[PDB]
C-alpha cells in the first residue's frame, strides 16, 4: 500500500492534465502536457519514481498500459505496471471528485498565473497542504512507518 | 533543518541543469532548462514547494535572489528566501562534488536516453535511491520525525 500510485488524466482549456495520486494518502503530483502520449506518460513516471518509492502504478487507460515506452520506463524504474480497472466501483467516483476539486482550485488561482501549467502547480500545492492532517503529512507518515 | 533546501545550477551539453538539494538528507530534485531565468527558477520552486514542505531556500546566486518573479513565488508558497553564501566553506565543496557525481551518472545513462532531460531524471532516481540509508529514506524520516 505505501508504494501504490494511480494515474489520472483530465482535460481543461484544450490541454491535458496528467495526475499521479498516492492512493493511501490522497497526495498528488501533476503536469500539463499537450496530449497524453506513451512518451509523455513514460517521462512523467520516471520523474515520479525518482522522487517517491513507486512500487506499483495503476495506469489510467489501455493505451498507456500497452505503450512500449511506458513499459520501458516501468522496467527502468522497477515499477510494477497494473491496470486501473475499478474492481471497487467507489474508485471511479473518488477520482472524479478529485478532478472536480482540482479544476475548482485551478479556477480560483487562474487569475494569479498567466499560464495553465503554473495554475496547475498552485493547485497541487493547495491540494497537498489542505488540512486533521494534510495529504503531504499522510504520505510521509505512511512511507516512514514502512521503512521503520 | 527539515524545511531547508539549497538551489544549485550546473551546466552540461550547452544546457542548464537546475537542482534543489534538501540539505539535511542529500535528497534532490532537478530539471533541464534552456537558461537560468527568474521565471524558470520561480516555476521550479512552485513545483518543489507543492511536493515537499519547503520552509527556507538558499538561492544559488544574486540574480535569483533579486528576481521579482522568484520573490513572488516565494511569497506565494510561504518560503523564506535566503542567500546561499557558504559561511561554512565546506558547503561549496559538497555542492561541487554532487555536481561532479551527477554529471558522472548522466554520462553512465546517457546512452539509454535520447534526450538530456530524460538522463537527468534517471540521474535523480539513481542519486536518491543510492544506499546505510538512501537520501530518499533520510528525507522521509527527517520530515516524519518533525511532524510527530
Ligand atoms: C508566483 C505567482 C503569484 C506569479 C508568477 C508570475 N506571474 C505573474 O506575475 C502574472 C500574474 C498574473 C498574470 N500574468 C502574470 C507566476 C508564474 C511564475 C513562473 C512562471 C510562470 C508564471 C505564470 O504567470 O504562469 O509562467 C512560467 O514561469
Ligand atoms: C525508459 C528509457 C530506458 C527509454 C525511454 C525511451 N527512449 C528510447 O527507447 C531511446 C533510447 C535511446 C535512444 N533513443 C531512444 C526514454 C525516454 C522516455 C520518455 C521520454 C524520452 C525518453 C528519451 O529517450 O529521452 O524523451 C522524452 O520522453
Ligand atoms: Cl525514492
Ligand atoms: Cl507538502
Amino acid at each position: 500500500s505505501p508504494g501504490i500510485w494511480q494515474l489520472d488524466c483530465t482535460h481543461l482549456e484544450g490541454k491535458v492534465i496528467l495526475v499521479a495520486v498516492h492512493v493511501a494518502s490522497g497526495y498528488i503530483e501533476a503536469e500539463v502536457i499537450p496530449a497524453e502520449t506513451g512518451q509523455e506518460t513514460a517521462y512523467f513516471l520516471l520523474k515520479l519514481a525518482g522522487r517517491w518509492p513507486v512500487k506499483t502504478v495503476h495506469t489510467d487507460n489501455g493505451s498507456n498500459f500497452t505503450s512500449t515506452t511506458v513499459k520501458a520506463a516501468c522496467w527502468w524504474a522497477g515499477i510494477k505496471q497494473e491496470d486501473g480497472i475499478p474492481y471497487n466501483p467507489q474508485s471511479q467516483g473518488v477520482i472524479e471528485s478529485m478532478n472536480k476539486e482540482l479544476k475548482k482550485i485551478i479556477g480560483q488561482v487562474r487569475d494569479q498565473a498567466e499560464h495553465l501549467k503554473t495554475a496547475v502547480q498552485m493547485a497541487v500545492f493547495i491540494h497537498n497542504h489542505k488540512r486533521g492532517y494534510s495529504a503531504g503529512e499522510r504520505i510521509v507518515d505512511i512511507i516512514a512507518t514502512d521503512i521503520q
